[PDB]
C-alpha cells in the first residue's frame, strides 16, 4: 500500500508486455505472439530477479502465473479457447493488480 507508480520498472513490463500479448492476440486471433511475449517476459523475471522486495511480487501472482501458465501448457498441448481464457483471465488477474493501486 504505497500508491506509488514506477515508469521504468517491472510493472512496465507487464504492461508493456501484455499490451503487445493482447494487441497481437486480438490482432489477428494469435496467442502465439502473446506466448512469446510472456515466455521471455516471464523468463526475464525468472532468470531476471531483482530484489527481496520484488521477491514478494514474483511471489504475489508466483502461484498465480503458475496456475495461468498451467493452463497454457495445458492448452497448447490440449487445445481449448476456454482454458485460454482461463489463462487469459489469471494473467489479467496479475496483470491487473500489478495496476491497481
Amino acid at each position: 500500500m504505497e500508491l506509488i507508480r514506477v515508469p521504468i520498472l517491472w510493472h512496465e513490463m507487464w504492461h508493456e508486455g501484455l499490451e503487445e500479448a493482447s494487441r497481437l492476440y486480438f490482432g489477428e486471433r494469435n496467442v502465439k505472439g502473446m506466448f512469446e511475449v510472456l515466455e521471455p517476459l516471464h523468463a526475464m523475471m525468472e532468470r531476471g530477479p531483482q530484489t527481496l522486495k520484488e521477491t514478494s511480487f514474483n511471489q504475489a501472482y508466483g502461484r498465480d502465473l503458475m496456475e495461468a501458465q498451467e493452463w497454457c501448457r495445458k492448452y497448447m498441448k490440449s487445445g481449448n479457447v476456454k482454458d485460454l481464457t482461463q489463462a487469459w483471465d489469471l494473467y489479467y488477474h496479475v496483470f491487473r493488480r500489478i495496476s491497481k493501486q
